[PDB]
């Protein structure tokens, strides 16, 4: 007889940073996966996730419009494949608007896992702010990345003997497809000389995309290097649309959506990389990689206390002071500093989610429920 | 030029303990009252609530069914309505599942006001635990009804600068309402005598029946005063189904529902009070009411500080020990003890909230939001 | 059928903190009263207390020695005790030497309520501090007389929800007893005449005595009033030793043991009155008494937000300041300062106890023992 | 001239976690070792123990009963040696009923030192959870294991700057004892395959040994491998006296009590380890040991972070779950998972203690005694 | 464009401990160091310092008096300079009381970043203690060198997510400089045997003098090697005027002022090291050196957990108990103990600081001064 345990996603970074974990589940659970969004929407992105990651037991249909209608539909919808199921505990990672469904878990009483919590940039702007406490505050077990999100959870009053630090999951992730990231053609497919381009990756949400777009000009005056720029459809025309965006001509190139492995292998050969996605500590640390992060906040203080890369908003004068600084001397395959203990050491993330899992279902039954 | 303020409830008890509030407010303010609920309903239950609480501008109609989906009808029902009336603040009393709709708010940059706030049972078996952490967690301010709520909410890293003790609404509430109280003729309309009956209240959600009726007829064998059974028709006919349900007979009467200021007379004037009501703490603190809470956990500990009741639970030996001590030398017209100080010193709460709310909107969009 | 009370003692400073506990678990309980000490003292001790508390259910026949061996005794013989009577519930007020037999009640699984907790001087040469700490941590519900100590509490990580504020036991003891303190005929025994003598106690544990003993002269220079002087053998005889304790002769007079109610009569009537009792500041608050608490740490530091007393130590020259800036401008009988909020609204603590004691039993059982 | 040492314990697991803390002091302090039970229940158990621990200065014959009498014993019996020899420091490794006796330390005014500090389990079933309460708030210093202890006592407001930690002790132990280990020849003494038998351990305190049967029942018919089972007489018998111990057969096997060397290579061998005991965690980290943790709660969370073991309860479904997650692809010799930074950067813990009893005896004789 | 950033020092260890700081700041900013003291003086040091560390910027010519006086002087010469240089961000080292000049940066509205935070002794007789609370409450991002001195820091209600941990300078000092302090012929100049002295090292502010006169004399006679005693001129002359310094004669010789690569060499060859110096746990765990902490208090507690040291005072008992515990066994090339994790692994702090600083110039300037 099998625990029964379900796991709940709606985004493709969810499913890769839980694809380890996925594996290990499927080995020694009965393991229900479950995607809160459309089925028609994964099989047109299934091309470029196909990493080994087996199909959802389930596809519920809501499309992630982000608004409030998608989040009522979210917690409507999990509720009945919970009720149909009876899972023996749930598990998120992260802070998605499909992590607001523990919701109908808590109410059915089944244990709640959650993994990297204790997420906190301290800006109440970020939108997944709003979700990071719901989740953190209603899940049983949190699972954290580091002791410093650790520490933000026991500060809001959450028990210590059911917060755990896992790790980062993407030195595992990494091994896992290191061999297929190594073998990518992708600088050959789009014809670049490593070192000798940027990466500027945003996929957040008028006045600041001039801002950003002089930056970019301003970035093709200093070095004279092509950029690559990979972000949502909406952001391409709304750039486009503007006065001396023509000014880039050649030296702008929008990057369709790559697979996960390709991706990687354009970071790793990058002269330098601008990112707004929230992974980007982790893979500039774990990679070695010359690295800033063009948000104006972060939930990722571990970096700091390591050199991992700089905070530069995406205004022009603080990116080109911090460009300089990172790509001055930096050499990826000579690691002179950015190396984070709570990401180095992170080890078989996979073995430890089951672990926890099997160790505290009963724990939780009976201390927060008196089963 | 006014502030909008919009006021969102979903139940009765939410618009009495808000009735004064809602009074200042439409003075002051261009004050929007939102029912999440069904307008049928409402017109059904007008006859006992006819207080001079103004009719709700909106009506969501949204079944208070206690599903995952009508948390998410709350949800897209309450962002509609946002969208169109675009308040400058938002006002939850307490956490039923219309306090849901507060991600609405947030997700929208609204000044969400919480009142009641900070209520801990330290059991999550109590279905309000969830949405206690939930809008306490998301509130840009939270009022409190005593210093203990205040610590909790600080204790879970919540603001100090944003957390206020307004205290009870309630001796407010029932200082405007308390000449109707005194005329009401609810003895004479159910032929009781005063001090010669128990008033038993239970609304919340088989074993626990039966021990309940067990501890009834315990309290006749006892006693031999009359029962008045407060209840909701779901538990009425279960309990009528009981095997030993026929051995009260005369002594047990099922209440019809009441119109507030008749209950509160018909509280005056029993010999003791079980009830598991939010609200019995404050009642019986503040009318000097004789009373059990049959609850097995409880939110108000400044009770126990005052000596305001006794948490029997329903089984029926500590029932029994419970009503004698309470009783024995028991006059509401002689306070002897049972007075909590946040309580008794709460005044003009409506007139507090109104002064918060005016006193934080712009705080709130410069230090939340930077607006 | 009753629940079974019991509560354990080993002095007469706990037996009069309680005799109204005591009045009120009688009526309603199966109540206990165990005293750890010999039935020969109690008796020989009787006359002076003959107050109307009845006699303990047992005495144990532990000699007071304060020795590690007299401590073992009281665990050893309260387990005894235990054992045989099965109690549903054991109360210990303070922290004598007596309440370390809290151990032997949590080994058996038995709630443990504690009065006065949350006692700190933050001082820890006094020897009550190592009572103290054991005592408030292994205690299943703690009951402090301040908010001061409820914050000392929570501080340590004990449990708010099971930390409760009664407030000072005293005013309910002294208006009990205050008809007959008021016609103590005390100061005609002593041919005394009010605001005319110092009364002088001192019952705690070289160089100290010989600063003592100066203080006292200085004070029959400076006011040439008489002082008595209340204390233990061990001590009157060690004073007597001392070089110039013949200079004092008819100014000083040692005070025999006295009646609880003649010993208020004489601090009501005291010009000032210099002592090392735990009970100074309560007493010296709430009947507004002219005092300095001859000590050097204390542990009710709500008297210093009042204004009720000075902390002088035992050395002349602060002491010579503190009797100036007390007695000045006093008069017991008009206000002006020392009124404590948490003594002031204390009220009948004897029902609080009670009624917490019958809230919690049941909730104990089931989040501490599971049973 | 030697600072004088006393190191106060009751049983053989103090003893061993303190043996190379015990040599490091005798080296360089006048060391006092002091046992409080009987000298021959000692000499009875010597020839097992037989590790170049020198026998203890002192036997105080106090039998360990763990009854409130022995615990009384013990603090009146270390009182007498603490009076005799005097000694400048104390020393308490854990939290067994021996620790009780720093109360006479305390009263003694002589700086107390305690290792394994912290230790929480949060389920005070556990009794040593009395113990762990009391040594941690009367020691002066506080030594842990890890971070996570650290962090527990500062949590409890105890001084950050007196608290430390050393690391697990089990590390240098082990180191001493390697050779030994693995010279032994316990396998072929018990005619045993290596990887083809369970160990299973249980040493703690009717419906639950007939779980803990069937369990093992159902671990004979998933692997047929021979049972091992190392337990109390008391036990022994009460499992036999089941129904169907007769089932089991020549599938189970009883251990009679073994030297340290001999059941650490027993451990080293096993297929899985099922086992109660306080050090499972440590030992399955440091030497790579598939195990699991057959307590309910436990009170070594660093291991959850790790992946060290699995906390599988007794019952059979989760034990079943537990052991083939463990031990389906486990090698001893290929480390995957499970590594506990605290424990394996202990090192010479030895050498930590006495540097910190040298640099904090004066500190405390002034900080917290003012001499 | 550059960030323009100045660093702000007083004497000579902050310029030791920032020389890498230094370089990397002058790389990539407009780097304005200031020193608040007297150029004349430093030109007189500049020989013993002459590590390639630039000159000045500004010598404000406060003279180092440690005076109300000279503090007062610091603050209005520092403002000057802010008036003048108009800074975009400020740095400080340490708590000299160069630091106090923090408030004319704050006053400006100038980001201010500090580095070895949250050092804490928790004896306010060590002067630093003033300037420590000062310097630490008034930054807006604190650095530290460990987790200790960040939980300080977060334990007085500093923002978690503004403190960093950077992991102590001394290790990319020390790498810089090593082959010259390998190639020192410091011995050889000084006739000195490797092993066979002393080195004592005293530079902090009459009986505790005759004190350590004593220790001196003790570890003669023990051990009859040489003593080399590093202090200020009015030190040595008050240890001369002594009674019994002719005692010493041939056994101890004053050092004049060294230059820091010969000084390190020194302490490398020293039988035992006795210092006051803030730095000795750092080099002594970095270097492996058998070393007293002579001081009574000290704010390295990460040393204690690693057995880097002993804190023995200067008195001859706990003197003589510590040097023969630490030299018995050590070696300098074989570690046993004394490593410190978050010194060992703190690598190019240099890059963090200037990655830090260039991350929350922004930050600072929104989130607290609104700009």
């Amino acid at each position: 007889h099998m625990l029964k345990v379900m796991t709940i996603v709606g985004t493709r970074p969810e499913l890769i940073k839980l694809c380890c974990v996925i594996s290990e589940f499927d080995k020694h659970t009965k393991h229900i996966l479950v995607h809160t969004g459309q089925n028609y929407a994964y099989e047109l992105n299934q091309v470029f996730f196909d990493m080994g990651i087996r199909k959802p037991d389930y596809f519920l249909e809501v499309a992630a419009d982000n608004t409030a209608k998608s989040i009522g539909l979210v917690i409507e919808k999990v509720d009945e494949v919970l009720e149909k199921e009876k899972p023996d505990a749930v598990l998120f990672y992260g802070d998605t608007n499909s992590c607001l469904s523990a919701i109908a878990a808590k109410r059915r009483k089944i244990p709640i896992f959650h993994m990297e919590a204790g997420n906190r940039c301290f800006d109440q702007r970020v939108p997944e702010e709003i979700n990071r406490k719901i989740i953190d505050h209603i899940s049983d077990v949190n699972i954290t990345l580091t002791e410093h999100a650790r520490r933000y959870l026991i500060a809001e009053g959450l028990p210590a003997e059911l917060t755990f630090k896992s790790g980062s999951h993407m030195p595992e992730v990494l091994d896992r497809f290191m061999p297929k990231i190594l073998k990518s053609d992708i600088l050959d497919k789009l014809s670049l000389t490593p070192k000798q381009y940027f990466l500027i990756s945003s996929h957040r949400e008028k006045n600041n995309l001039k801002e950003l777009l002089n930056s970019l000009q301003m970035l093709i005056k200093e070095y004279n290097f092509l950029i690559i720029f990979s972000t949502h459809p909406r952001t391409k025309k709304r750039l486009e649309d503007l006065e001396g965006f023509k000014e880039l001509g050649d030296k702008i190139r929008f990057l369709p959506a790559f697979s996960f492995t390709d991706y990687v292998k354009l970071q790793m050969n990058a002269f330098c990389i601008l990112s707004d996605s929230g992974t980007i500590t982790e893979e500039a640390s774990i990679l070695n990689l010359p690295a800033l992060n063009i948000r104006e906040a972060h939930e990722r203080p571990e970096g700091m206390d390591a050199g991992t890369l700089i905070m530069s908003g995406f205004k022009a004068e603080r990116v080109l002071q911090a460009v300089k600084t990172i790509t001055e001397e930096h050499d990826n395959n000579k690691r002179t500093q950015g190396l984070v203990p709570d990401y180095n050491e992170a080890g078989l993330v996979s073995k430890k989610i089951l672990r926890i899992v099997l160790s505290y279902v009963d724990y939780i039954n009976r201390t927060v429920w008196f089963k």
